[PDB]
């Protein structure tokens, strides 16, 4: 196959790809806020108990046994 040309034509940040990388940087930058906010989940948003995943698992052993 022929070598790719060195022609480039960038464009304004209109594609979701641009934001995709923008939010990624903000994530590691807002870590403190994330932990601090989640820590106060007791405010009422504590209905995300991940430990429940294991509770239901044992409750439904079928998922483990052949279907």
């Amino acid at each position: 196959t022929p070598i790719e040309s060195h022609q480039v034509e960038k464009r304004k940040c209109n594609t979701a790809t641009c934001a995709t990388q923008r939010l990624a940087n903000f994530l590691v930058h807002s870590s403190n806020n994330f932990g601090a906010i989640l820590s106060s989940t007791n405010v009422g948003s504590n209905t995300y108990g991940k430990r429940n995943a294991v509770e239901v698992l044992k409750r439904e052993p079928l998922n483990y046994l052949p279907l």
